[PDB]
């Protein structure tokens, strides 16, 4: 549970790829 989604937008994690 590392990845997060953006308000609005959904990416992968800097640093939790």
């Amino acid at each position: 549970r590392c990845k997060t989604c953006s308000k609005g937008r959904c990416r992968p994690k800097p640093n939790c790829g």
